[PDB]
């Protein structure tokens, strides 16, 4: 009743889009456990996301913390909602995301991208159906495992099928809650994931002791954040957090980019030409190469406008506040959605047209209407990691292969924690 005065109704993101267009920039939604208010003006985006006065709503992030009673992300970097506890771990883990840290990861990006293209090239007979969704998730997972944790998962070669199963069941579990044996499959998968964590951490600890060669990475920092903690729960929260966050969205963004580009032959021809000019035949992209893939950068940004895997974020409004002429009561989750704003014609001209030129030099940058990595203090710690890795993978594909989507494959979305292609992006391939 306390929310009844707010405009609202008497893939869910698409329903939210319809509601925002019909009811304006502040709309009550009663889908989540609570009533929340979707705020879609750039004025609100700027006010709430760009200030440390506003923090994440813990009632919303509880669904990441714990799933069917099993600790999943716990109080890790994504799901910790208290500013001070968040800040303490952010500053330590930030060390793994410096320019100097990221530059050293180019080797791993190159090796796994090369392995993926060699695998695809062998199937490029213009006939064999290849799930690009699957191949890209395996590459993303193999990259993350090696880069962040020093482990070789070999999913690209069919290894670690249980591990991929567990991630899949746990993602479905997030959405399920947000019978008998689905609960079992989910619960086990989460424990599996945490048990993997304890394994690698034990391995890392063994290596360090008789001082084997142990290169500084994300794991180094998450360990450092927990130095002198009372047990390993905080450590394993971040293991799982980075295990999942460090591949799932990257994979999704890759899959969506490949899917969309399969109907964009003129953009594909421009991307192929850019890659031919900047890297040529070289089998390795350097760091300075990446910055020269300017058109590719723009394409990837446009892909994230229309297809953000992580569609938005929540903040807690503590005190009753006027928001764009609406009285929003205190103790209210505010939902921000780059998916919704990306598809509104008040913010983007012809919003459904895929146009990389929106992100060209000399184009007015979108002011608070576009945030696929979020904004402010709680923006994506892995944004530059992701940007580098997806560029490497995309550049290698474009260098070497032509993709055609199998007819019958759809362009629609599903929701499994994140947004991802409904279909497996089944393609036939030919060498360039
Ligand atoms: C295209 C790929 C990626 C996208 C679209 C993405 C998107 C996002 C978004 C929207 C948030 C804010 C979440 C919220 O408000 O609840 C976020 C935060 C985060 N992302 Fe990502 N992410 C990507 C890749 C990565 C990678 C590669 C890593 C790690 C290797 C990562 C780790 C995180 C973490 C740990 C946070 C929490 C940051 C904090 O609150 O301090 N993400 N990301
Ligand atoms: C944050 C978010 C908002 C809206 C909808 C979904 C998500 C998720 N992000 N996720 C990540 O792993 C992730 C988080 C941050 N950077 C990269 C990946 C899931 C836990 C899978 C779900």
């Amino acid at each position: 009743s306390r929310y009844e005065h707010i405009p609202g109704p008497p893939v869910l993101q698409d329903v939210f889009l319809d509601w925002a267009k019909k009811y304006g920039p502040v709309v009550r939604v009663n889908v989540f456990h609570k009533t929340s208010v979707i705020v879609t003006s750039p004025e609100s985006v700027k006010k709430f996301l760009m200030s440390t006065k506003y923090n994440k709503d813990s009632k919303m992030y509880r669904a990441l913390q714990t799933v069917f009673g099993e600790r999943l992300f716990g109080q890790g970097l994504v799901s910790e909602c208290n500013y001070e506890r968040w800040h303490k771990q952010r500053r330590v883990i930030d060390l793994a995301f410096s320019r100097s840290s990221l530059v050293s990861l180019m080797e791993t990006f190159n090796e796994k991208a090369e392995q993926l293209v060699e695998i695809l090239e062998a199937k490029a007979d213009g006939q064999t159906p290849v799930s690009m969704q699957d191949m890209l998730t395996y590459t993303a997972m193999d990259i993350l495992a090696k880069a962040a944790f020093g482990m070789e998962t070999s999913m690209l070669l069919g290894a670690q099928k249980p591990l991929s199963q567990a991630v899949k069941l746990m993602l479905e579990g997030i959405t399920a809650s947000r019978k008998r044996k689905q609960l079992r499959e989910v619960r086990e998968s989460i424990r599996f994931l945490r048990q993997v964590g304890r394994d690698w951490v034990q391995r890392r600890r063994e290596a360090l002791k008789r001082g084997e060669e142990v290169p500084a990475d994300i794991l180094t920092q998450i360990l450092k954040a927990e130095e002198g903690a009372q047990d390993d729960e905080g450590l394993l929260d971040n293991f799982v957090t980075f295990f999942i966050a460090g591949h799932e969205t990257s994979a999704n963004h890759l899959a969506f980019t490949v899917m969309e580009l399969s109907r964009q032959p003129e953009i594909v021809a421009r991307l192929q030409a850019e890659v031919d000019e900047v890297i040529g035949s070289k089998r390795y992209l350097d760091f300075e190469d990446l910055g020269r893939l300017q058109y590719l950068s723009q394409v990837l940004k446009e892909s994230l406008r229309l297809y953000p895997p992580a569609w938005g974020t929540f903040r807690l409004l503590e005190e009753e506040t006027l928001i764009d002429g609406v009285r929003v009561p205190g103790n209210t989750p505010l939902l921000f959605s780059t998916y919704v704003m990306g598809r509104m014609d008040t913010y983007f001209e012809d919003p459904l047209t895929f146009n990389p030129d929106r992100f060209g030099p000399g184009a007015p940058k979108p002011r608070f209407t576009y945030f696929p990595f979020s904004l402010g203090h709680r923006s994506c710690i892995g944004q530059q990691f992701a940007q580098m890795e997806v560029k490497v993978v995309m550049a290698k594909l474009l260098q070497r292969l032509e993709f055609r989507l199998v007819p019958g494959q759809r362009f629609g979305l599903q929701e499994q924690a994140t947004l991802k292609p409904l279909d497996p992006v089944l393609c036939t391939l030919r060498p360039r």
